[PDB]
């Protein structure tokens, strides 16, 4: 009720993020700075692929000469012009400070945390943002010189309560050449994990009795 972030869910759970690839269109590089497109506008694009069960989402790709790759078990994915969304329920094992990090992103990524900005507790497809400041993290790779790597890293930390579920939604864009999406989590003791296994979860359809916010 007054949690403003957390869901209470009593249902069979499944490991992993839901990953969805959207249709890149020419000129989307200019939209990586657009607060409408990066929050909900991309949901107007055709969904090309959808899978579930991703617990280790980070990747770094650059293979000139071969423009496609296998991403999360999806074959023939264009990694140079990529629109990628992750959605899942983050579950705290203990009460304490958990972190979510986006490191050296190329080209751009945005992170929404909590039921008011990521998605609705009982409907992962119910997504709407109220303002352009709803995000928890936003990063874009701007050439700060002669370097080939984004030197910026971002971390969102929040005190979470044990047993509760927190909606998490990311959107990642690669415009050209290198694709770097390094998305990690941090435990209250400071341990940084690249694999979200046992912390990121999915549910099927949820009734009013199994889901409360
Ligand atoms: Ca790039
Ligand atoms: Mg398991
Ligand atoms: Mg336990």
């Amino acid at each position: 009720s007054d949690s403003a972030y957390a869901c209470d869910i009593d249902a069979t759970r499944y490991d992993g993020f839901n990953a969805t690839i959207y249709e890149f269109q020419p000129g989307d590089g200019r939209l990586t700075r657009d607060p409408v497109f990066m929050s909900t506008g991309y949901l107007n694009r055709t969904q090309l692929h959808s899978i579930t069960g991703v617990t280790d989402p980070g990747f770094s790709i650059y293979t000139p000469g071969v423009p496609t790759t296998t991403l999360y078990g999806i074959p023939n994915v264009n990694w140079e012009n990529l629109l990628l969304e992750l959605k899942g329920y983050f579950r705290a094992e203990v009460s304490g400070d958990y972190g979510l990090s986006l490191r050296n992103i190329d080209d751009s990524a945005i992170l929404f945390f909590g039921k008011e900005t990521a998605f609705q507790c009982c409907n992962e497809n119910s997504i709407s943002n109220e303002a352009s400041t709803d995000y928890s993290l936003f990063t874009i790779f701007r050439q700060e010189g002669d370097e080939t790597t984004n030197l910026d890293s971002f971390t969102y930390t929040q005190y979470l309560e044990a047993g509760k579920y927190y909606p998490v939604r990311t959107f990642f864009v690669n415009i050209e050449r290198h694709a770097v999406f390094n998305f990690t989590m941090t435990l209250p003791d400071g341990t940084e994990l690249t694999d979200f296994h046992n912390y990121i979860y999915q549910f099927g359809a949820l009734d009013e009795e199994q889901c409360q916010a």
